[PDB]
C-alpha cells in the first residue's frame, strides 16, 4: 500500500534525471549554435528541473557544472550579473574558477581557454573605463607569465588596445564553442534518441 | 546540411511535449496527494518547460487549463494572488472562469464544483474583514438560485457563518481531488511509463 507512492516518487526520479540530461545538452548545442534567447529558456527549464530533484550522480553533477560555466560565459560582457556570495566576483572570474575545478583532462585547449577567460576578465573592464576594477580583477587572478603586458595596459588605460585584438572576446568564444561541439560528439541521451526515432518515423 | 538542424528542432519538440505531459500528470498528483512544497516545485518547472515550446496540440492545452485552475485553486485563500489582467478578479474567480470554459462534460461533479468554489469565493473575503470585496465578487458571480442567502450573509457580516460549513473549503478540495484522482485513472505518458520500467527492472 505505502510502497506504491515509492513506486511512483522513484520513477518521477528517473524520469527528471532524463529531462536533465535532455536540457543540459540541448543547452550546449543553444550555445554552440549561438541561439541566444533558446539558451536563455533552456537555461530556465534546466533550474527548475534541479530544483525539483534531490539526488545526483556524479556525470548529472559535472553536466551542471559545464552547463554553468557556459551561462556564466554567456554573460561575460554583462559585468551587473552576480553569480557567487561574494558580488566582486565578476562573471568571467566565476566561470573560470568552474573551468579551473571540473574534473576534465588538462588537455592544450583547456589551458588556451582558461587564459583567454583570464585575459577577456581585465578587458571587458578596460572596456567600460572601470580601471580600479581591471586592477582588482587581476589581483585575484595573478598572485600566466604574460601579467606584466596586462599589469602595462591596465596602469596606462588603454582601452583599444592591440593585445586584446589577438586574444579577443570571439577566440575566446570559438574556442569554447570547439570544447561543446566536442563534449557533445561524446554526448545520445535517452530522451533525444527516442524522440529522434519518432522523426524519422514520421519520414 | 540545412535540415540537420530541422531534424534537431524537431526531436527537441517532441521531447518537450513529453516533458510537459509528465510534469502535468505529476502536478495532479501533487495537488490530489497534498504534497503543497512539490506543486510549487513541479509548476514553476511546467512554466518553464511552457514557455519552451512553441506548437501545441489540443490536448496539451486542455491539459494546460486543468494545471492552471489547480495552481488558482491552491491559491484560493491568498487574496492576494492576481492571474490576470484585471486586477479585481480574485484566484476563485479566475479558477472558476477556466472551470466554466474547459471542453469537458458537464456532469453533477461538474457542477457541483462550480457552486462550491462560487460559495468559497465569496466566503473567504468575508473571513478576511473584507466585507465590500464579497459584494463585489457577488455582483460578478450572480448576475446558482441560493444567492439570496450569500448576499443576506454579506450584508449581516456574519464571519463564522452555518452556510460556509456545509459548504466547506475542505469539501470543495475534496470534491476537486476526486476529480484528479478520475482524470489520472484515465491518465500512461511516455515518459512515466518508461521511467516505470527502469523501476520495475531494479526491483
Ligand atoms: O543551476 C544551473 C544549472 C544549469 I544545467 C545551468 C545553469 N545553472
Ligand atoms: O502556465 C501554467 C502552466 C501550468 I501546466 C500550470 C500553471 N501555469
Amino acid at each position: 500500500e505505502e510502497e506504491d507512492a515509492g513506486l511512483v516518487a522513484e520513477a518521477e526520479a528517473v524520469a527528471a534525471g532524463w529531462m536533465l540530461d535532455f536540457l543540459c545538452l540541448s543547452l550546449c548545442r543553444a550555445f554552440r549554435d549561438g541561439r541566444s534567447e533558446d539558451f536563455r529558456r533552456t537555461r530556465n527549464s534546466a533550474e527548475a528541473i534541479i530544483h525539483g530533484l534531490s539526488s545526483l550522480t556524479a556525470c548529472q553533477l559535472r553536466t551542471i557544472y559545464i552547463c554553468q560555466f557556459l551561462t556564466r560565459i554567456a554573460a561575460g560582457k554583462t559585468l551587473d550579473a552576480q553569480f557567487e556570495n561574494d558580488e566582486r566576483i565578476t562573471p568571467l572570474e566565476s566561470a573560470l574558477m568552474i573551468w579551473g575545478s571540473i574534473e576534465k583532462e588538462h588537455d592544450k585547449l583547456h589551458e588556451e581557454i582558461q587564459n583567454l577567460i583570464k585575459i577577456q576578465a581585465i578587458a571587458v573592464c578596460m572596456e567600460n573605463g572601470n580601471f580600479k576594477e581591471a586592477e582588482e580583477v587581476f589581483e585575484r587572478i595573478f598572485g600566466m607569465p604574460f601579467k606584466s603586458k596586462l599589469l602595462m595596459i591596465i596602469s596606462q588605460k588603454d582601452t583599444f588596445h592591440s593585445f586584446f585584438q589577438h586574444f579577443s572576446y570571439n577566440h575566446m568564444m570559438e574556442k569554447i564553442k570547439s570544447y561543446v561541439n566536442y563534449v557533445l560528439s561524446e554526448k545520445s541521451t535517452f530522451l533525444m534518441k527516442a524522440a529522434a526515432k519518432v522523426v524519422e518515423s514520421k519520414r
